[PDB]
């Protein structure tokens, strides 16, 4: 189950990227939120 993982667009945790339109999926996005997703996701696995 590619977990769904819901946020909020506020700076500077969750911003929209400057060349968002050129991307796609959770490139999109940028921000301390943002990688801190990476981070969680990367120490449990999913």
């Amino acid at each position: 189950k590619t977990v769904v993982v819901t946020t909020i667009l506020e700076s500077p945790y969750v911003m929209m990227k400057k060349n968002h339109e050129m991307l796609k999926g959770n490139e999109r996005y940028e921000g301390y939120c943002v990688d801190l997703a990476a981070e969680i996701a990367k120490h449990c696995g999913f």
